[PDB]
């Protein structure tokens, strides 16, 4: 029913829509066009926040860590991190940067701390995920171009990849709930998964934007009473404007919410 209703909403979207809903309380998914590749853009830095926190995890990294940066360091859409070129930040502020408010220099800088998009990916290897690939820094991961498997990820694989390390044990729990609280702190997406959420409704979420009309939000929401369930959002190529692609998004979180509570 779920999956018929989104049909009809990427009726509307304008482009391509890929959804993928992952109850925790079943392990049942449900998803439309859950297997095809979709451009990540910002969605990627939930799952460069968690390879920072695996290797805080592991000794390797430390969240107080200072980092030191100039101002050709700076890439666009760089909110915090433009502020703090005198000071640096710590890995952690660098985190809740990239998370809260999708700063670009910060997902550049943990990037770089990491060793590179190939990092991540690597992880994202080691923990399971065959599918999602960072190609690119900020900000030309954002290109979006149809056909180009560049930094994409399949619906299926995020809403699989978000549960095991927001929900799972790939993470400590101390890296989990923290993680979970910067997506919960999340400042950029109140008018896509949110807009769509009763008020009591815990979420977080992280979005992602980019060329080629691509809107994107992927969160952890908690229905009371209840397990989380995992909802990825990728809509692409759409040609309505981005307060509509917006809108198309809280859509999916209405219908998300009628599915799981009547």
């Amino acid at each position: 029913q779920l999956s018929e209703q989104l049909a009809e909403l990427e009726k509307r979207s304008g482009g391509r829509l890929g959804v993928a809903v992952l109850d925790t309380a079943t392990g049942r998914r449900i998803a439309y066009r859950g297997d095809e590749r979709f451009p990540m853009c910002s969605t990627f830095k939930a799952l460069l926040a968690a390879a920072v926190l695996a290797r805080v995890d592991q000794g390797k990294e430390r969240l107080d860590r200072r980092i030191t940066y100039g101002k050709e360091d700076l890439v666009d859409y760089s909110p915090v991190t433009e502020k703090h070129v005198g000071d640096g930040m710590t890995v952690a502020e660098l985190c809740e940067a990239a998370i809260t408010l999708s700063d670009n220099t910060a997902a550049n800088l943990l990037l770089e701390a990491l060793g590179g998009p190939a990092a991540l990916t690597a992880f994202l290897r080691s923990i399971g995920d065959e599918v999602t690939r960072l190609d690119r820094w900020e900000p030309e991961l954002n290109e979006a171009a149809p056909g180009d498997p560049r930094d994409t990820t399949t619906p299926a694989a995020m809403a699989a990849t978000l549960r095991t390390l927001l929900l799972g044990d790939a993470l400590s729990p101390a890296s989990r709930q923290q993680l979970v609280d910067w997506l919960v702190a999340n400042k950029t997406g109140d008018k896509r998964l949110r807009a769509g959420l009763p008020a009591d409704w815990r979420v977080g979420d992280k979005t992602g934007t980019g060329g080629h009309g691509t809107t994107n939000d992927i969160a952890v929401i908690w229905p009371p009473g209840r397990a989380p369930i995992v909802v990825t959002v990728y809509l692409t190529e759409s040609q309505v404007d981005a307060d509509a692609r917006d809108a198309v998004i809280a859509e999916v979180g209405r219908l998300v919410v009628e599915a799981f509570h009547h």
